[PDB]
């Protein structure tokens, strides 16, 4: 049972390089539009305190250098949508997949295609944390890298990368340019709210451990949903809803372990610890696999 | 610090499906040849005790259904090379990348593009274990999925998937059909050997921690490679080779910590434990990041 990303080819064909002045990052080329973080228009000094509408009105189409491979695409128009810039180019991307823009929920997962200078570097799986950060792997020039899910050859873009917080976690926007979380694209110290653990995902992962022959954490006990949520809240876990219980149905039916019985197991894990034992090779409770992730794998 | 697979697009454009009778698996389409596990020619009953030479004699080109999506590629020739079949087709794949076939050593990592019916399903990083198994994630119909590394636009194919052992780990071949480890493509009781920890990768992980400022474990001692190798095996760690010492060269230069000094630091970790302290936020020493993986992620 591995953290598994979606095949990235459909997204690789969409990555381009965007330069304004001496600022360079990645863009996403779909049909005849390139989407990229708006702070590409910023000088270094601008980023410390930008007034984006005022900075953008002072730019011309010819200030935007867009490169796809070695081929320059001419910008023929531009607009700003929240924190994303939409550059109209004079060429349609022939490799545009069927796609949609979606805004995801805390706890959902997605694949990230990390890119530098318009070129793909690596692919990995991420989750939207409850505090709306993501634990990514992003370096200088990675902005404009996107997160996505793939469903029957349709790419659902959900994330575009903008910033790294001092704790090393990452913040970004949906493809309408609205940040996930209370963050904003100004270079100034920003802390995230206290994070919590995605309970439904921990349970899905415990079910994965049982589907793969590991049962040592199970117990003969049971619990009510309300009594479980009291202990979960005490340990900085998110509430478990009845919708969550229903979503875990196929995993419980597959294993014959009632959801509330697995909750009792997690409650004992939380109160007793793991005592140096491991689950699927992990020394800690893993919360970045959704129920759908477990089933698909 | 997390596992990061290579972008998989160059390999996606090479995946096809291969069916013989009712057995369907994946194949790799490069130029005008499709590579796939030879057991595609087996009936389920054949798999229990196959004579591949005799079974291939009773097959002709017209018994092979190669499809790119739902589009058939006409087979014009077939031959067996060790445990892989090579089907010559009448069309050169226009998506063929620059590529090489390489045989990897234990400890080396690679990305796996898991495929079903020729359709890519997911991508993840794997390490070749010292017992020549991989801790993969594969279901029915995954055979013929491949593992690969990429360097500057050249795809190095190193693994093709054939089978799952009773402990849930996986075994396969290089792209010349030669199994890694002492395994055979017969459905018969087989078992992964005892495994060991990939020492060179643990050292790479310690260098990664030092680079990021987590360096409490650096000690004031040193050792010789021979001395270290003899003690390491007492803890089920692999001995180091001359090649291992040299591939740690760049991380050693970057940090200023000599390879043998880091070896002495590891030996102290093995002989006395971590004392509740973590390294890169982990209580366990990670052994599936190569020195290249550490440099790749930081660059
Ligand atoms: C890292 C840092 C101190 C610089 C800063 N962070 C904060 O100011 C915070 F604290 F508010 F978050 C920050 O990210 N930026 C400063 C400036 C842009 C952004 C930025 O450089 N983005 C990079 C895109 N190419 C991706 C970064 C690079 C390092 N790793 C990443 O992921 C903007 C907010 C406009
Ligand atoms: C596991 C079975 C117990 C099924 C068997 N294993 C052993 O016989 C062993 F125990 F010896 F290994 C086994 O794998 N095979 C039997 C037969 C081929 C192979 C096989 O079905 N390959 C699948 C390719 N599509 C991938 C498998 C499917 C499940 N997960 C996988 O990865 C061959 C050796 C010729």
């Amino acid at each position: 049972f591995r953290k598994m990303a979606f095949p990235s080819g459909k997204v690789e064909g969409c990555m381009v390089q965007v330069t304004c002045g001496t600022t360079t990052l990645n863009g996403l080329w779909l049909d005849d539009v390139v989407y990229c973080p708006r702070h590409v228009i910023c000088t270094s000094e601008d980023m410390l305190n930008p007034n984006y509408e005022d900075l953008l009105i002072r730019k011309s189409n010819h200030n935007f250098l867009v490169q796809a491979g070695n081929v320059q695409l001419r910008v023929i128009g531009h607009s700003m949508q929240n924190c994303v810039l939409k550059l109209k180019v004079d060429t349609a991307n022939p490799k545009t997949p069927k796609y949609k823009f979606v805004r995801i929920q805390p706890g959902q997962t997605f694949s990230v295609l990390a890119c530098y200078n318009g070129s793909p570097s690596g692919v990995y799986q991420c989750a939207m944390r409850p505090n709306f950060t993501i634990k990514g792997s992003f370096l200088n020039g990675s902005c404009g890298s996107v997160g996505f899910n793939i469903d029957y050859d349709c790419v659902s873009f959900c994330y575009m990368h903008h910033m790294e917080l001092p704790t090393g976690v990452h913040a970004g926007t949906d493809l309408e340019g609205n940040f996930y979380g209370p963050f904003f694209d100004r270079q100034t110290a920003q802390a995230a709210g206290t994070d919590t653990t995605i309970t439904v995902n921990v349970l899905a992962w415990l079910y994965a451990a049982v589907i793969n022959g590991d049962r040592w954490f199970l117990n003969r006990f049971t619990t009510t949903l309300n009594d479980f949520n009291l202990v979960a809240m005490k340990y900085n876990y998110e509430p478990l809803t009845q919708d969550h219980v229903d979503i875990l149905g196929p995993l419980s039916a597959q294993t014959g372990i009632a959801v509330l019985d697995m909750c009792a197991s997690l409650k004992e894990l939380l109160q007793n610890g793991m005592n140096g034992r491991t689950i699927l090779g992990s020394a800690l409770l893993e919360d970045e696999f959704t129920p759908f992730d477990v089933v698909r794998q």
